[PDB]
């Protein structure tokens, strides 16, 4: 054993030992309890970033911990390979997206290997290989013939200068983000998952996920947005019927979740596209401009609530079916066509959005709910105005004194008796649009035939292979310009036909990859029956916050679809969720000769407090998430090159709890490294003073007080570490506990025969308690202390007798 810790001299050997023993290559072995620990697989962008290293170290700790506790652990790794960055890199570097992607996979796989993650690499998948995406094409065709996938016209944002479609997040003030050209609203046929057929199941089955964070479930519930409400029809006044036809000339239909407040409605609001808006706008240019602006907006969903609410009166009136009030119709930008009837009633006194709308336009506010003796102020919103539980009806004639549910049913009865309304359930959930006008994604397995229509590709002819000899040029998406790809024959009649050229939303690949890991070479289905039955559901899922709502929702949807096809037996894919925190770092800049700032990467400055560009000073600025926005990313490879993998893993687990933001710290990295030196020196000094002995075990009566206190600390530490790994998932406090154990060890005389046995017991436990965090140095130190295989000695046991104190 060398005297000094040299991670370059031990980390390759340790990795080769694990690979040779194949501890991470797992099969469907019913002789051992399974554990499926899954970390969100990476986009092969070119090289790991610090977020990757944090995510997969957290996954590795949990995996290695459960391995030491006797579990058959599958910890798989793969590549979420489709998407825009490969296209972007192709347009910049004149290379093919596939070539760029596979070179990135090869480099990043090496980096992951160098960190010593206990990964079953025989289960590696790459979603851009046809051996993978053929199976989501297969699922598509099966759902398409059932109508769960369907074709329908939808509206997209066309950038005529870049010749491509943009999401609302890539549209700024109505113009494309990169071009600055005004976008054009185009209606084109696209494909959709009928996810709304599964809304009730996707909402109710959340109750099964006892170990999910409550706010993640809450966000799933809000996104599905089930409401139980009331359809209410407002007769159109005789003076307001010009230009209307059909049912729109008889009544205005709305949906409301507060029909108990129908006596307090003071006006109604319709979408820009509602026929009442069209008819009223016919001879009013101000309404035509307002309708045109609503149609031209590109507000993303995540920003819909923060959009300023605006309306225009129409001079058209409708009649409240309960009290006969004539109410004016307004056109408003927050009423969306397609959401229910595209029309709502407004009760400003008891709905805060209506309150602020009415207060802006000085529309009337009518109180119809009372909560105790609380004063109602028509000029100031109070939280109790919206209270649905403790309120009682007022100013409602026949309905006064009723609570929410009784007034709900009485209004239901009144309306139904008049033919003017009925109860109704609605969902905010929209169907899932999967068509993308992009090249580097999974082809959609549809052929368009003028005689046969939209025809699914037969299972025998899957995959529809995406050609990889393609370099996108930025003058439109390549597939629509490649007749050698889209020109084909109809699989139903043999006549001339054309393949669909749109590709699939890349969320599809990540909605089932965790099943594919169970049998990644299986050629007869998405996943083999034996492997799905054994592995079941993911026991632990570790990932980030970005896109989590949709990804979780989509993966739960796909599970229910795959279960209904007889491919899996679980209703839910993920039993536990750990969302890791972002990694943040300081930023640095120098001012421009053009009134702006040039952002400097931390690897290109030296800190004297103050900074200098590698030699004039730079400005040290604020701390924020590492990104290319302000060029403050720290390269994990330089951290590995300078200190080794264990230092990297230890710093990330020590610096903050996994869900907390982790602040980059040079001194913290160095502190992590010095601790590894300490751990190395402690074992080396123990073994230089007499060589290893048998670890103390059994009855400790007759041990000195100081050695009993060390064994108390020892088995108290083991209990704490076990609860931190297995229950709290708080690895930083577990590292500190082992540090406190080593401190007590340092202050304890262990030179006696019983002392050496306790010391051996202390060090044998500590190296095993830390093996999930820093396995290379711990594997190396364990073999100097004990001849058994560490993974067969297993997780350290708590000696409860070491914790019982001597009575008085
Ligand atoms: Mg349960
Ligand atoms: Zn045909």
């Amino acid at each position: 054993m060398q005297e000094h810790y040299q991670p370059a001299a031990i980390e390759p050997a340790a990795q080769k030992k694990w690979d040779d023993a194949r501890i991470s290559n797992v099969s469907e072995d019913a002789s051992k309890p399974k554990y499926y620990c899954l970390s969100m697989f990476p986009y092969p962008s070119g090289k790991l970033h610090m977020g990757h290293v944090r995510n997969y170290t957290i996954g590795d700790v949990l995996s290695r911990f459960k391995l030491l506790n006797g579990f058959n652990v599958m910890q798989p790794m793969g590549w979420d390979a489709f998407g825009m960055p490969a296209e972007n890199a192709a347009m910049k570097n004149n290379v093919a997206p596939a070539a760029w992607t596979y070179d990135n996979i090869e480099y990043m796989k090496t980096q992951l290997k160098s960190l010593g993650f206990a990964v079953d690499w025989e289960r590696e998948v790459a979603t851009c290989k046809p051996e993978y995406y053929r199976w989501e094409q297969w699922l598509f065709t099966k759902l398409f013939e059932k109508g769960i996938v369907y074709r329908k016209n939808g509206t997209v944002n066309w950038d005529p200068v870049d010749q491509t479609v943009l999401a609302n997040e890539q549209v700024i003030d109505g113009r494309g983000w990169r071009s600055g050209a005004l976008i054009e609203k185009r209606e084109i046929p696209m494909y959709y998952f009928k996810i709304t057929d599964y809304a009730e199941e996707l909402l109710n089955d959340l109750d099964k996920l006892e170990h999910w964070p409550e706010q993640v479930k809450t966000m799933q519930r809000n996104w599905i947005g089930k409401s139980r409400g009331m359809t209410v029809r407002f007769a159109v006044s005789d003076d307001s019927k010009q230009g209307l036809e059909g049912d729109y000339a008889k009544f205005l239909q709305v949906y409301t979740t507060r029909p108990d407040t129908l006596m307090g409605a003071t006006y109604v609001a319709v979408a820009a596209e509602h026929p009442l808006a069209t008819a009223a706008a016919a001879d009013k240019p101000e309404l035509q401009a307002f309708i045109a602006e609503c149609k031209a907006g590109s507000v993303a969903e995540a920003d819909m609530a923060t959009m300023e609410k605006k309306g225009v009166p129409t001079g058209r009136y409708v009649v409240n079916p309960l009290n006969g009030d004539k109410l004016e119709v307004w056109i408003a930008n927050y009423v969306l066509w397609g959401y229910g009837d595209g029309a709502v009633m407004a009760v400003p006194a008891h709905d805060e959005r209506d309150f602020e709308f009415a207060a802006k336009y000085n529309l009337p506010k009518k109180q119809v709910i009372a909560v105790g003796d609380n004063a109602f102020d028509a000029n100031r919103w109070q939280e109790w105005y919206g209270d649905k539980e403790n309120g009682v009806l007022v100013n409602s004639g026949d309905l006064d004194g009723l609570d929410f549910q009784t007034a709900f049913d009485a209004v239901a009865a009144k309306l139904q008796s008049q033919g003017a309304g009925e109860p109704k359930t609605q969902y905010r959930l929209r169907d899932w649009g999967i068509s993308r006008q992009r090249y580097w994604g999974c082809p959609i397995p549809i052929v368009h035939c003028e005689k046969c229509g939209n025809v699914p590709v037969p299972a025998d002819q899957l995959p529809v292979v995406l050609p990889e000899n393609v370099v996108p040029d930025g003058m439109g998406s390549p597939l629509a310009k490649m007749p050698e790809f889209y020109e084909t024959s109809c699989p139903c009649c043999g006549g001339a036909a054309k393949r669909e050229t749109d590709t699939m939303d890349t969320f599809i690949e990540s909605s089932w990859y965790f099943f594919r890991y169970m049998s990644p070479k299986f050629s007869d289905g998405m996943v083999s029956a034996e492997s799905a039955k054994y592995w079941g559901a993911v026991d632990q899922y570790i990932g980030g916050i970005e896109h989590a709502i949709l990804h979780l929702l989509y993966a739960r949807f796909f599970t229910k679809l795959m279960r209904d096809e007889g491919l899996v037996n679980v209703d839910e894919p993920f039993e536990r969720l750990l969302t890791q925190g972002m990694v943040v770092c300081e930023t640095y800049y120098r001012e421009n000769d053009k009134g702006g700032k040039d952002w400097i990467n931390p690897a290109d400055v030296e800190l004297t407090v103050s900074a200098v560009l590698k030699g004039l000073p730079v400005v040290i600025s604020g701390t924020e998430k590492m990104s290319k926005s302000k060029n403050n990313g720290v390269d994990p490879q330089e951290l590995i090159n300078a200190y080794g993998a264990d230092t990297a893993r230890l710093f990330m687990m020590f610096a903050a709890p996994p869900e907390q933001s982790l602040e980059w710290s040079d001194s913290g990295v160095e502190g992590a490294h010095r601790f590894l030196r300490r751990l190395w020196r402690t074992v080396y000094e123990y073994l230089k003073q007499g060589g290893a002995v048998k670890a103390f075990a059994g009855n400790q009566d007759g041990l000195s007080k100081e050695l009993k206190d060390l064994r108390h600390k020892l088995h108290s530490t083991t209990a704490k570490v076990s609860d931190d790994y297995g229950r709290r998932q708080q690895f930083n406090t577990a590292i500190a506990a082992v540090m406190e154990l080593l401190n007590q060890y340092d202050k304890t005389d262990t030179g006696s025969e019983q002392g050496r046995a306790v010391a051996q017991e202390v060090l044998e436990a500590a190296v095993r308690l830390l093996w999930p965090i820093v396995p290379h140095i711990c594997e190396t130190l364990w073999s100097e202390l004990n001849g058994a295989k560490l993974w067969e000695a297993g997780w350290p046991t708590v000696d409860e007798a070491a914790l019982v104190k001597s009575e008085i």
